[PDB]
Formats: structure tokens, C-alpha cells, sequence
């Protein structure tokens, strides 16, 4: 109809309720489920769906062998109905590639897939299910993007890309697209020293992205975008409650404009909702691996370098595998505020579970409640032994 | 379009004709059919569908082992086309949880799923396929609901929940929702001493629910709701034709305001159509187990403590497994009256058939006919030996 | 929109072109295809679909054992997209039962399914996908109907039923339905001595049905219905080109008002297009079994007791299995005339191929061409050995 | 809405970006994927889809044995969602046959399938999913057509057919259809000596077809059609960059009106975009077999007998199997020009890989970019060893 405008602020997050869960690995042990990774969720005005990067093979299929690898010509961005698993028969291919993002602007959806060899990748921007724009690699070193939904305001949908090293300074760009066409792009500015896999959400005409500093930071970089002025700023979450993985133990004081040191060249895509006292941070429980997942209310985490938790909710037990996590919201729901939501990728198989030769995942997702709801843990649920 | 109003009375029930049957277990022996239990049927203005609580695994899959358990993080309310089986590929997830209800108000559908650990469950009310309201457990002991469709009148859809003990007094509440929001809730009143899994239907602006007294009664409790005044009453079916399971043998006189004794802490979800002489009761044939199923016309069963059958129809032979049963009607059919319908859950596997390690079911459903139709029996039809 | 009226006459049939073929048995050897029999084809104003009586199990499934049987509680009328096979995942259940008919009146579709034990069957008439009318058995001996599409005119859709003996006189009735309700019914009249499984088509406000006299006739009975006056007549195809199976060898002169003798208590559902010189008869090639299939142009077959073929087209070689055949036409196609179409059921398995324990079929269908097209034969195509 | 008119010219082709890839063989190793060959792509105003000739069996099924054969009664033209594989459950049958073409005219789609024995084949032209016209073989020797999409202009959709010898002169005809009806047909004229499997595209009210001279030419014949005047011309691509397979090595000067000699009675369906300096030719890398695939910019290839490449892009490595290739464009995209697209059939199995008994393929497709994008190679990706 008309382009959606981020006119509402976030609802008060007093807890998280269960939103969707596909139990993909459990079900796929005996049905035609595609092997995936790097999942996310994204809404259209009339439907919300699960998204991920297929590996072009079923879990039980013999081609599942070797799916620990990230980039191949057999990957594609696929979407499927909320809480169903990604099967061969219900999965819709949005585009071909090994890194993606996608978002609805209110009128139609823009999906972006990057493919190519390491030194010669290219992004192709689809709008209304047709290819419209193509961007060639600028640093010739794995052009890559969010791995979660982008956000639009009045037709303008900013997207963060990175090209270059994962263990040194790289070239991050913020592209402002409208109907799949490039209106403008900027180089990253601010104090964030390295940007990877941004998780974004929008409220009151501002887009907040919590990304990942693979190079040096255990605290997360944040990019705040003005989609009207088409400008942005960057910094790090000030809080001592560190949210990358692996990471050192929490200090008593964090860093606002520098990476918090202790772990180099590693991390995991993650997210946060930064809204004054209504601030909640997601993170793996383990400081060593992608294990467990919890949400912590840390009032003013973005700007207060001594902020610590005032409330929390466990999502996945530390005795269960987690993985990537990101933000999304249903911008087309009823009500006066946007309900914060997130998903957690539950990785199974390699490298942690190496008795099998594949790597896949299932999805669990939650949204906020103004109630103070009791908590449950939500594991993948599959028994690896069955796959042997 | 507009909210549906219960303006019609029930059609005269002279017999029952076959409405739907999915043969899920038979078919699932060699196809991707989800393991389920606690099924029901519910209509939208343009389609009627089968509903149930998936176990997040196929019947043939290795994860089917252990599906006798009621509550896990792998369950979800799913719906699928009438008479098809619940497959991985055609099942639509309505919400995540291990206890549910769902009903269309004429404009859109409300679905409710409760999830959580025993002492910390929570309900989330979805409307128009979006989460709108959340209710936290009030007694910290398995918050639970109908397991069959709710009913709406002018946008108001009452739902009965219970939280607390299954073998003592508990806290039952009647919530009146409109567009997924709570307009009001009451504690249970009347003479019903324990309420569980209510089966409801609406006619002439009144909603009748035949539930289950797990604690003491072999006769069924009944809750009659006024959706306009948002008030209700409760009692027991007076008739000596006892309809819970297990149960004692039928006496010559029943009880109108107290549970009829003889069996404690057990039962099965069931239903009835209470309409003066046009009254029909459903029940298992066996007084000891979920075996067989028959419909009995017992004129004035609700108010006459000596009422006995004047007609009957066998639905499932006593040599076949039955299970849960509930009511639903197509409130959007043509004609001057609402045609009473019901379903019977045909449970296969554990605990009765323990050579297999799973528990699932298929569905058979009937609706009333003004004709006096010949009868057939409708068993699940699967051979357990094939699964070995 | 509006009720369809049979305002056109048939197109000139100079040959038959391929219309649809599902290769169900071939495909089902390694995919989830339901076991069926008694198939047909029927069109809606915007789509034409394949129909059949499912056996409630896949071909490869263990429950396929015993599917030679005709009537069980696991059968249902299902429809699926033209030329696809009937799979567990794309098959839509129209109603439950072991004998059926279905037709679109221009506004919506009426489907009829009969179920029950032999001495207590009942038909339930569905309209707009809802049950509207029920008819109880009148002779208590396998109430049964067409097994192919009915035809409508201005909302009136006549249907032929038979109840009683298959090897003696029985009680055949012609019901005139409108919006699923009974406007009227007549007993069969005319000279046809036994009626079973009528195949019908409509043109110029008249409905012609070529049925089967199981009891005595090797020539086929014909019922011509006036859907406006709601009256009919009956006789036999006069031609010596006999079209039932099994049957004696063709004589030089046939019978117009009596069954042509030589074979008792047996036959196969079949059809014909009776249109003066534009007359074409379908029949198995073998006079002994359901083997082969050919179309023969026999000018004035209905009224000329010495009529013989003037042209022909082989559909299935005599070295291939055939089975039931019936008529249908797309009453919503463009043009000035109705294009005659038909299907042939290609039965595989029992009783002819008894190395397997199942009985199923695939479908081949043709429509007429005003051209004189070259001919091909169209067998099922499956290798039974593969199923062993 | 209205008939589409070829009002735009082609966009400038500076490179090719990835458009779609189904990884059918990889996925089909463990899921219900139909065996196919002779694929293509074609767009409707609201969706673009993959098309191919099914073999009426899954790859893993036992009936896959023998699928190297081209024509059987078990083949059919099927279409399915872009980039999904052709499965039993998502494939839509357009018509029955072993040679086809299909195109949308802006209002609805016309699909053509030819079936029959070698000496008695016939084409049936479907429009709006209904059979409208039939054409009988004229030379009684494998009536055949494009194997890729046709193109329409103001309702007129020209189609090229050939009937007769594949190793001598044959009878090629250009049919001009409108709403499935024949407006006119011509015999082939011009200098092309043999025509087979034309690949066509339209721009600025002209339709260009790059076909295949099976008999003598290693250079490709080209037919340019005027859909308004309903006339055409024919010649060969003048360029020395030879594009058939097998073929001799490239000379320094090609032939404009005669087949370039060196290889007789063999070839492969292929295509080209002939647009002055904006000219790009596709071809297998190997001069001996269907191996590899590359796109070469050869300015003025059609008219310049000494034209050589000025740029290029590898699509499939010479160490990977290729096969048929053809053109299509989304005539309903936004923008001022038509974006040239093409697909490459990646054949697996027989005759090159004879350890398996089947022959199938997957699809890769690209469209043009005005950017100068980095290149990747796109192989089928399946491991034949897995199928053993
Ligand atoms: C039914 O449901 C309800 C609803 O969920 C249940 O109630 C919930 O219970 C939760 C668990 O207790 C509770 O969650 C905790 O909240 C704490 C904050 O509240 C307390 O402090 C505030 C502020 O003073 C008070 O207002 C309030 O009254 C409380 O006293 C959080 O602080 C908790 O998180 C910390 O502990 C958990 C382990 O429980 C860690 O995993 C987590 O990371 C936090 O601790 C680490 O990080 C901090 C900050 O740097 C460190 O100081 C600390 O030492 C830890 O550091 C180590 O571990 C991390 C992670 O591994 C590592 O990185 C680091 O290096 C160190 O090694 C926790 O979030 C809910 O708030 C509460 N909800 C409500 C509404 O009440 C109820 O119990 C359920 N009922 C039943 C019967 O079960
Ligand atoms: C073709 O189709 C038609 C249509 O279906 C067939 O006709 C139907 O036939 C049915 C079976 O006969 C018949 O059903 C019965 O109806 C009885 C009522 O009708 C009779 O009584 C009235 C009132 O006097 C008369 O008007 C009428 O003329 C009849 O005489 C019911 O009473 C029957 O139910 C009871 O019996 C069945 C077993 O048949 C039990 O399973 C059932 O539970 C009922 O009996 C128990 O409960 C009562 C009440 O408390 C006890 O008194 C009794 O002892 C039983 O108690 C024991 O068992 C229960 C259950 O296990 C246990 O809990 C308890 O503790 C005890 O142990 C039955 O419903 C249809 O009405 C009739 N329909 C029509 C339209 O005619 C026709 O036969 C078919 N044709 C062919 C050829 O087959
Ligand atoms: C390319 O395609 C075209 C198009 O299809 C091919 O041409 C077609 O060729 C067909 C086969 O020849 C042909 O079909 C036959 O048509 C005959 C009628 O035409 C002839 O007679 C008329 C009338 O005189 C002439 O005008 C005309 O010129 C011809 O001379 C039919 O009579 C044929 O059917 C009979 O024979 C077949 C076997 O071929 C039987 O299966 C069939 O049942 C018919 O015969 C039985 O029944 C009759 C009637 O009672 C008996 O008299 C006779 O003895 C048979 O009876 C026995 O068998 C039956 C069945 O088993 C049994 O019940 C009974 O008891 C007995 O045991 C046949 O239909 C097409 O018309 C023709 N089409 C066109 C447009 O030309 C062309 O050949 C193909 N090209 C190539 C290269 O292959
Ligand atoms: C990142 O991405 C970019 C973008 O893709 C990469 O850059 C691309 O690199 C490509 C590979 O180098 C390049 O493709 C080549 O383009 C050549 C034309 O450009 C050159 O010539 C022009 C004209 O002078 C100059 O303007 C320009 O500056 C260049 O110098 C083509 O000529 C190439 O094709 C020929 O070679 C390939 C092998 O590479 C053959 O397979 C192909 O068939 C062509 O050669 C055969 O045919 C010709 C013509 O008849 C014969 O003369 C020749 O001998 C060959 O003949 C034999 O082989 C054939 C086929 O088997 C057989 O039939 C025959 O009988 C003989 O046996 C090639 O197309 C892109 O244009 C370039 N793109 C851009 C935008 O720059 C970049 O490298 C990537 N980066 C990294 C780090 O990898
Ligand atoms: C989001 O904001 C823009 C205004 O920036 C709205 O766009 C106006 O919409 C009306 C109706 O479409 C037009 O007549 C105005 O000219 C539009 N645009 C501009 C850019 O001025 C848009 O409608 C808003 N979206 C919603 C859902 O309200
Ligand atoms: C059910 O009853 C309510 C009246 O209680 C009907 O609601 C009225 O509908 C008309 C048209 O929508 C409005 O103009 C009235 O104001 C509506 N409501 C009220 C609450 O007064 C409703 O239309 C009835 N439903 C149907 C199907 O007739
Ligand atoms: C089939 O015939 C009936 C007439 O018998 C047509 O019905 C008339 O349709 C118009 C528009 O719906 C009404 O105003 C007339 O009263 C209708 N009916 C009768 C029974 O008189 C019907 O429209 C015809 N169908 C078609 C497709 O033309
Ligand atoms: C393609 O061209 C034809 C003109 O040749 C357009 O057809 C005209 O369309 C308008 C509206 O439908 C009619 O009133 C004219 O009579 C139409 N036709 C002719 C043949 O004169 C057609 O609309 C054009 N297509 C598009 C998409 O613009
Ligand atoms: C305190 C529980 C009382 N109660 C109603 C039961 O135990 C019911 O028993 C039965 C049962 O089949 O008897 C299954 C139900 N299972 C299910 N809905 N998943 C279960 N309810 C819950 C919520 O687990
Ligand atoms: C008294 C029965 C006479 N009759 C028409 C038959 O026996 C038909 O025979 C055949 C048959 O293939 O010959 C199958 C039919 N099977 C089927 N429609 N399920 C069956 N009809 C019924 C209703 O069972
Ligand atoms: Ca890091
Ligand atoms: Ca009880
Ligand atoms: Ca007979
Ligand atoms: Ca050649």
C-alpha cells in the first residue's frame, strides 16, 4: 500500500514469550529437510516467515557431508512458513548466494544475496522478486552482509556490508536502497573498529544495528542510522556485560569507543535492544563456545560503562548448543508500540558434534511481553545418536 | 466481514453422518506424518480444518520414541486441510505449546498456546496470526486449557482455563477475549467441583461447555456461558448415563450438583449436546479404558436425574481404541440451524499398544443428520505389527 | 457467477488428442502416492482436476496389502491437480466413502460420497465444501453411484444411484439436486433392465448417460435426462459393436431395448458420445478382460441396430491393462461447442498382477480434435518387477 | 491485462549475474525429485518459473533406469517455482509430450506439447490451461519444436517447428499463434539450411531466434521474425567464434549464409543475443562434448565474418558437464530495457556418466548486469558415487 514508517517506539520488555520454533533437526531425521545455517526471521504486512541459507541438500542426504563449509555454489537464501521446518517442498528461494539480508518496505520485499569466489564476489539486490541492482566486491575479500533482516523507513532500507579482512581493519559500507536502487552509500564512520553481521531494528525513525567486531572486540559495536538524513554514527555498547563469543569474563567497567580486549579474531553474530532503561542484551552463556543463550536487562547498556543486569531470562541452557542470534519485529502488528523479537540459531553437528559429517541448525524465536512471564529453556531437541 | 453472532438453534439430531477422517497412522506408516495427540476440528468462514498438538517428529522417525509424554518444548498447535493427515509439508503451526484452543470470530482467528515448565507456564493469545496477549500461570501447576475449539459471539470468545491440582480443587477461570485482548475474567462458580478440558458449542446466544472432572466425577460438569453479560453457571449432567472414562457402571439415578463417585483422579476429555429432547451424549463404550465410542440420545440429560437412552449410534467398536472427543460446528454454513458436529481421537501406540515406542492418533469426525441414517463403525485402521 | 447452462452442442470428433496422464504407479514406486481406483476427471470454471477413491495408504506402504477390496472405512473421494499423481501431500479430500460423483454447477461444486456397511449405507451430498443433504439406503444392498462426474444445467445436477442386487433387478433412482438439496427423484423407467455406474455428459440442454448393465447386457444401457422437465428415458445402444467387458463377440445386429445376452453378472464402467453421425464408442479391446482400450466411430450407434465402425483410434494396446472409463467435458472452455473428453483407468496389481498384494491404477485422458491426428498408445508404464 | 508489446531494447550487457539455480540432482539424491531434461525458464507477469520435460519417475526410483531415451509416453512439460527442484509435489504439468515450448502473452500463457510415435506425432496448443488447437505431423518424422520459451508481441506468439530428417533437409515452419489459434504459418526461408531447437528473445518489435543446424553447421542459424508483418528471414551467425557442439576449432573467418563445415549430424541447443556491439554468444568450452560453458562478447557477430571476442565470462568449468542452453527475459520487469537472461542445462548421468542407469539434469541461469561483475563457475554439484 504505502511505505511503512517507523513511527512507533518499542513496547516495554518485562519478559520474553515463545514466538516460533521449527524443530528442524528432530523432524529432518526422517523427512526431506534442507541443511541450513545463518537463519533469521522477517515479516511482510500479511505474514511472518523463517529465512536461512540452504546448503542445497537434505540432512539425511549424502551431500550433507561437508556442510560445515560456509560458501559454495549450492547455497541460496530460502524462506518458509513460520515454525515449519525448511523442507525441499515448502522452501521458497529468494536468491542465490552465501550471505544475505532481506526486508519488506511496506509495499514489497527487497532480498540481497552475495555469491562468488573470495576474491570476486558480488551482491545482487532483488526487489518485488526481480533482480534490480548489482554491486561488485570493492576490497576483493569476501563481500558479505547482515545475515538477518534489514529495516525500511518511507521506502529507504539501509543495509550494512563489509568487504576485506576479518582480522584487521576492513571496508564497511552503509547502502541506502529504495525500490532496490542505490540512493547513496557511505563508508563506516564513528568509533567502531570492525563491523560484521549487523542485527538491526527500527523505532521512532531511527535504525539501530548491533553488530560484531570480529577483530578485537568482545563488547559489540553499534551503528545507529538516520534513514531520512541517510547518515549514521557508530560506537560500542559501554556496558561491562560482554556479549560476543568467545569473550573474557565480565569486568566491572566496559568500553564505549574501543573494543574490549581479551579475544581476537573470532565472535558470533548477536543483537540487542538499546532503549534507555528498557534495554535488553542477548548472549551465549558460555564465554568459550556457542553454548546456551540468555537475555539480560541492562538499563542504559549503550551509554553506561558500569551498567549491570537488573533482570534476566534464560533462553537456552548452557548444556545446549546455540549459535547466531538477531533481531526482527513485526512492523505491521496492531497496537501503539513495536514488539521486540529475536531468534537464536541452534547449531547441530560440526564442529562440536563431529560424529556426524554435516552441520545444520533449527530456529527458536521469542518476542517481548509487558507481563513478567515464567521462563522455560528451548533446546534444538534432536539426538545426534539417531543420525549415526 | 462482521463478527459472527450465535443466532441459530441446533438442527434436530436424528443420526450422525461421516464428516471427516484422515487415516493418519495408516498413511504415516510410509509417509512424512507428524506424531500428534489432543486433536480437534475448527471452522473459518471459508474452510474447516483439523487441528492437533504435534510432537515435533514423524511417526516413523526415531524421535517418535517417547511421544507418550504430554509436555515438551517440541510440541506446537498445528492445523491442516480437512481429512488430510498432519504431514510435515501441509501442517501450519498456529503457535508453540502443549495445551491449546482456537476459534474464528467471523473476522479472524484467535489461537491460544500454553507452554512452560509445570511450575512456570504461560499462555499466549494470538489473533490474526500475531501474538497479542500473554497470561502467566496463577497457581503454578500446569496452566492448561480446552484442547478443542472455543466459540465467539459478537467478537467475544470465552475460554476456560485451569491451573493447579488435577486431583483436588484447582483454580479454573473463564476469560472473555475480544480481538485477542482480555475484556474480563471470572473464577469458576456454580456446583462443578473440578474443571478440565472443556468442549464447547454455541446456539441462540449461549455457549455450552461439557468438561471433565478429573478429581471425583464420572458424570461430566457443564459450564453455560452468557457471552453478552459475560457471566456463567456450572453444574453436572444429571443423567445416570455416565460419560467419563474410567467410570463405574450406570446407576438408575445420577447427580445434578455433585460428582458421581466411584472413580478418582482420572478421566478423558469428552462432550455433549444439551438441547432438551434433542440431547445426545458421547462416551467410550468401555467403562475401564479409552475403547470404543458411541453417541446416545438421552432426552433432558442435563436436568433429568433419571434420564436414559431413547436412541443411539455406535461410532467406534469396543474392540478399537478411541480417546479424546470434542465439539465444533460450522457457524458459517447455510440454513436455519447449526449442525452439531464432533470428533473422536483414535489413539494408537502407548500405553495400550506398547510394542511400539510412540503414541499418536488419527481423527474421525461426524456431524448430525435430520435423517435416520444407517450406522458404520470407524476405526483407526492401522496394523501395529507393520510398525515393528 | 451464474449457473452454467448446456447451450452448446458437441464439437465434431475427427480424432482424440492427449489431455492428461499422471503416471501414478511409475512415480509412486519411489514417492508418497496414495493407492486409488475408480478415478475420473472434472472441471471447475477455472481449473480441471483428477479425482479418485483413495484407499487410505501409499502404494509402497505396508497397508497397501489388501487394497483389491472395494469398500472400507479408509476410502475417500480425493481430487488433485491435472496430470499430477495423487500424493499424500497434494490430494484434497472431497468427502469420505467408497462410491462417489462430483460436478460443478457454475457457481460451486457438489460432491457425493456413500459409505457404510452393505446393508446400511448412506449418501451425503456436499455443496460448496459443506455437507447439506443425506440419503439413507432404500434397498439395503450397497447404495452406490456413478464413479464419474455428474452434469448440471441452470443449477440442476441429476445423479443416478442404484441400490439392491448386481445380478438381478435393482432399484435405480435419478435424483435432481440444486445447491445440494433434493428437488425431486424418480425411479428408473424405460427399457434398460439394470443400471450401474453411469458416465454422463451434457449438450443442448440434454444429459446423456452411458451406464452398465451388470446383470445381463453386453450392450450398454443409456439414460437420457431432461434437466428442465426433470424427466428421463432409457434404452440400450442398438449397435452390434458391443462395449461392455467381458462380452461375447460382435454380432451383425444388436438390441435396442433388451440386454444383448452371452455374459451374465459382470461388466466394467464405460461410456460413449451419442451424437448422430458424430458418435464414438469406447471399449476394451479384449472381450475377456480389462485389457486394451479403443475408440470407434459408429455413426448412429444408439438408434441403428446394424451400425458398424467407420473410423477408430487405439488408446491402450491389448497387451496393456485398462479398466474403468468415463466422460467429462470442460463446460467452461472458449469456443462454440463442447469438446468431448474421457479418461481410462489403467489398473495395476490385483487380480491380474498378483505378485504384488495391492491394487491401484494411473489415469490417461483424451479430448476430441477436429483434426485427423496420428495415434499413439498410452500404457500405465510401470514395471511390476520393481515392486517385488 | 493487455497483450505485452516488445517496446524496449536490450540493456547493455557488461557481465552476467546469478539468477537461479536449483541443485536438483544434489537434492534429489535423497528427496522426491523428478528425472528431467530439456529445461528452460519462462516468465508470467507476476512470477518467473523453471520448466522441463519430466521423465515420469524420480531419480532414485527404479523407473529412472533408461531415462537416457528422448521420447516416451511418460514425459510431460512441467513447471515449478524458480530455483526449487522439480519435485513430485511442486511440479505443475502444463501438457503431455516429449518436445515443447511455452510463453505468456501478457494476458495468459500458451504451452505446446508434441507427442506420438516417430511417424505419427502431433502438437497440441494449450492457452489459458485449456487445449485449443492441434497440428498433425506434416513430414511424418518426429514433429518437434523449440525446447525453450517462445515470445509474444500484441498477442501474436511465433513458434518454430521442424518435421523430417535431422541429417538432411527437413520441413521447418514458423507458426504465428494468437490465443492458441493459428493466424498463419510459413515455410522456413532464407539461407539457413537446417533448423532445430530455436532459442528466442524479443526487443523493439522484432523476435530473434538462434537455433541449431544439426545436419552440417557448427556456426548457428538465426531466424529473425517480424510478429506484426508475420514474416521472417534466416541466415547464420557470420562470426568465426563457432558456437555449436561438437564443432571444429575456430577459424579466422566464418560463414554468413552457409553452414560452417567440419562436423555433421550432431549439435546441441544453444542461443545468443545479437545486438550490434552489445552481442554475446554462449557456447560449451569443449569442441568435442557438452562440457563447460562460457559467454563471449563478440561485437557484430551476426554480420561480421571476422568478429572475435572482446570480453568473456566463464559460466561452467570445462571439467563440468553442461548441455542445452537457451534464452528468456522477464518482459514484465521495471525499467527502460529488457535484461537478457539464459539458462544452462547441467546434464548428469548417461551417456557420460554411465555408472548410473539414468540421465537427468539441474539448471543454472544468469541475467545481464550493466556492472562488470566478478565471475564464479556454477557446476551441478552432485557426486555420482553417492548414487551407486
Ligand atoms: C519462574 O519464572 C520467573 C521468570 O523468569 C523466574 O524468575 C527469574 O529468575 C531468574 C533467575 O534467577 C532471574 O534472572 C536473573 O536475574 C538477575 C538480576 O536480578 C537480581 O539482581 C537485581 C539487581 O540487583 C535485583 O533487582 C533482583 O532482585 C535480583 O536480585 C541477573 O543478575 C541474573 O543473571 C546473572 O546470573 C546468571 C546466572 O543466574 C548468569 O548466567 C548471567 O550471565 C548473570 O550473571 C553473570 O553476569 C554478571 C554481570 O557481569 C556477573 O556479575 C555474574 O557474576 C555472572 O558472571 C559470570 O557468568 C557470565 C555468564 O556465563 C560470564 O560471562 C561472566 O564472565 C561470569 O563468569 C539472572 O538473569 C529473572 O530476572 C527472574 N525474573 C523475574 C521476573 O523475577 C522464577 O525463578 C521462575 N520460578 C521458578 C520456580 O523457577
Ligand atoms: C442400520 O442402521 C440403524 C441406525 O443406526 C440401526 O438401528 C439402530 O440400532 C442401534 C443398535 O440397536 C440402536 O441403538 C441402541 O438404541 C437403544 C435405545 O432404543 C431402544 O430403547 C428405546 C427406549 O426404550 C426404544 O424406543 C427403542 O425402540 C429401542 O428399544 C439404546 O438403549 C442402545 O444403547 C444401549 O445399549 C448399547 C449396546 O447396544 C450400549 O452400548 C449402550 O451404552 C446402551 O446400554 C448401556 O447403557 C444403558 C443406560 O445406562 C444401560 O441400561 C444398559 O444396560 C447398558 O449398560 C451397560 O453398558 C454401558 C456401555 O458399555 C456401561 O457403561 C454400563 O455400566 C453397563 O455395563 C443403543 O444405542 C439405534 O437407536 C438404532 N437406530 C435407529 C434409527 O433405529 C440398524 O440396526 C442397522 N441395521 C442393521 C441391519 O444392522
Ligand atoms: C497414423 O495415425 C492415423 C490415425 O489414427 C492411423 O490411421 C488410423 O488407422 C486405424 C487403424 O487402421 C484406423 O482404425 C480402424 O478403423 C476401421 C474403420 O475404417 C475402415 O473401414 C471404414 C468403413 O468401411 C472405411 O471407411 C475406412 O476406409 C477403413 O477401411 C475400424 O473398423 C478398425 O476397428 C476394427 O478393427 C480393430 C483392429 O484394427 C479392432 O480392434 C476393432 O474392434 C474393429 O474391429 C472389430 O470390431 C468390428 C465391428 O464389430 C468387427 O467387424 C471386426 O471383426 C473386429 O471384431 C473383432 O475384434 C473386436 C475387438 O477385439 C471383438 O470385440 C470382436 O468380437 C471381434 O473379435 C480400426 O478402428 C483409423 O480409423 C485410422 N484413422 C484415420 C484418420 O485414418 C495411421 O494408420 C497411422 N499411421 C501409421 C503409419 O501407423
Ligand atoms: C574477477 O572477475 C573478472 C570478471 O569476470 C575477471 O576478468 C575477466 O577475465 C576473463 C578471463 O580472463 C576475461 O575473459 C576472457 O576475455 C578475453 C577477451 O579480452 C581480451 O581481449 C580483448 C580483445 O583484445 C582485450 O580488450 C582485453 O583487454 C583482453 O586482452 C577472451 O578472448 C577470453 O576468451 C578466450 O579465451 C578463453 C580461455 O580464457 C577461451 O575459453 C575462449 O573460448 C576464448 O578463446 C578461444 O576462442 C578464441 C576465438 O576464436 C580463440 O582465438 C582462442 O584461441 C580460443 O580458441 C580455443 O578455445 C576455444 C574454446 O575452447 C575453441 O573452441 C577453439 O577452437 C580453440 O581451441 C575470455 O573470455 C573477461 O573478459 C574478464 N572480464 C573483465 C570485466 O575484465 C577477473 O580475472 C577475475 N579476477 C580474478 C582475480 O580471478
Ligand atoms: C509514510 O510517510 C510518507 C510521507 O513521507 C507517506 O507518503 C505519502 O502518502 C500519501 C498517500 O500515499 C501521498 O499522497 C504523499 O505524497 C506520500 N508521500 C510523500 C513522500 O510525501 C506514506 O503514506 C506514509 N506511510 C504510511 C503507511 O502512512
Ligand atoms: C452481529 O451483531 C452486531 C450487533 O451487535 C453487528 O454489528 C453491527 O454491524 C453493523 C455493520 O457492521 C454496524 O454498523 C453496527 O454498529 C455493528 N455493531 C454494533 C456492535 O452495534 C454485526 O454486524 C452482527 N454480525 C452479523 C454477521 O450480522
Ligand atoms: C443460465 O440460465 C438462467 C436463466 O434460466 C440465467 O439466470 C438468469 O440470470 C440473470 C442474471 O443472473 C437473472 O437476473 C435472471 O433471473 C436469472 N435466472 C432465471 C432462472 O431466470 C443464467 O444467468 C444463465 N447462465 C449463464 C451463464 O448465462
Ligand atoms: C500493445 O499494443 C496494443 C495496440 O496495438 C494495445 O491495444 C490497445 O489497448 C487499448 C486498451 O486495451 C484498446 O482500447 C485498443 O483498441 C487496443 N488494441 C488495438 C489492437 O488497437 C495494448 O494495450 C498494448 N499493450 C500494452 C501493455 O500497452
Ligand atoms: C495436570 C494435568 C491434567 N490434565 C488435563 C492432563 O494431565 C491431561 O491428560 C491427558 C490424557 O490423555 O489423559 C493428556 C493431556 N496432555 C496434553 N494436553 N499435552 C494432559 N494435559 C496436560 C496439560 O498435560
Ligand atoms: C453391488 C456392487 C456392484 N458394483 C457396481 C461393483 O461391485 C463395482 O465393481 C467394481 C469393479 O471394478 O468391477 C468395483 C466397484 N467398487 C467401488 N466403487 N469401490 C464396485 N462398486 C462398489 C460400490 O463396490
Ligand atoms: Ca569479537
Ligand atoms: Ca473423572
Ligand atoms: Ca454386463
Ligand atoms: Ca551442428
Amino acid at each position: 500500500r504505502d511505505f511503512n514508517n517507523l513511527t512507533k517506539g518499542l513496547c516495554t520488555i518485562n519478559s520474553w514469550h515463545i514466538y516460533g520454533k521449527d524443530n528442524a533437526v528432530r523432524i529432518g531425521e526422517d523427512s526431506d529437510v534442507l541443511v541450513t545455517r545463518e537463519p533469521y526471521v522477517s515479516c511482510d504486512p500479511d505474514e511472518c516467515r523463517f529465512y536461512a541459507l540452504s546448503q542445497g541438500t537434505t540432512i539425511r542426504g549424502k551431500h550433507s557431508n561437508g556442510t560445515i563449509h560456509d560458501r559454495s555454489q549450492y547455497r541460496a537464501l530460502i524462506s518458509w512458513p513460520l515454525s515449519s521446518p525448511p523442507t525441499v517442498y515448502n522452501s521458497r528461494v529468494e536468491c542465490i548466494g552465501w550471505s544475505s539480508t532481506s526486508c519488506h518496505d511496506g509495499k514489497t520485499r527487497m532480498s540481497i544475496c552475495i555469491s562468488g569466489p573470495n576474491n570476486n564476489a558480488s551482491a545482487v539486490i532483488w526487489y518485488n522478486r526481480r533482480p534490480v541492482t548489482e554491486i561488485n566486491t570493492w576490497a576483493r575479500n569476501i563481500l558479505r552482509t547482515q545475515e538477518s533482516e534489514c529495516v525500511c523507513h518511507n521506502g529507504v532500507c539501509p543495509v550494512v556490508f563489509t568487504d576485506g579482512s576479518a582480522t584487521g581493519p576492513a571496508e564497511t559500507r552503509i547502502y541506502y536502497f529504495k525500490e532496490g536502487k542505490i540512493l547513496k552509500w557511505e563508508p563506516l564512520a564513528g568509533t567502531a573498529k570492525h563491523i560484521e553481521e549487523c542485527s538491526c531494528y527500527g523505532e521512532r525513525a531511527e535504525i539501530t544495528c548491533t553488530c560484531k567486531d570480529n577483530w578485537q572486540g568482545s563488547n559489540r559495536p553499534v551503528i545507529r542510522i538516520d534513514p531520512v538524513a541517510m547518515t549514521h554514527t557508530s560506537q560500542y555498547i559501554c556496558s561491562p556485560v560482554l556479549t560476543d563469543n568467545p569473550r573474557p569474563n565480565d569486568p566491572t567497567v566496559g568500553k564505549c569507543n574501543d573494543p574490549y580486549p581479551g579475544n581476537n579474531n573470532n565472535g558470533v553474530k548477536g543483537f540487542s535492544y538499546l532503549d534507555g532503561v528498557n534495554t535488553w542484551l542477548g548472549r551465549t552463556i558460555s564465554i568459550a563456545s556457542r553454548s546456551g543463550y540468555e537475555m539480560l536487562k541492562v538499563p542504559n547498556a549503550l551509554t553506561d560503562d558500569k551498567s549491570k543486569p537488573t533482570q534476566g531470562q534464560t533462553i537456552v541452557l548452557n548444556t545446549d548448543w546455540s549459535g547466531y542470534s538477531g533481531s526482527f519485529m513485526d512492523y505491521w502488528a496492531e497496537g501503539e508500540c513495536y514488539r521486540a523479537c529475536f531468534y537464536v540459531e541452534l547449531i547441530r553437528g560440526r564442529p562440536k558434534e563431529d560424529k556426524v559429517w554435516w552441520t545444520s541448525n533449527s530456529i527458536v524465536s521469542m518476542c517481548s511481553s509487558t507481563e513478567f512471564l515464567g521462563q522455560w529453556d528451548w533446546p534444538d531437541g534432536a539426538k545426534i545418536e539417531y543420525f549415526l
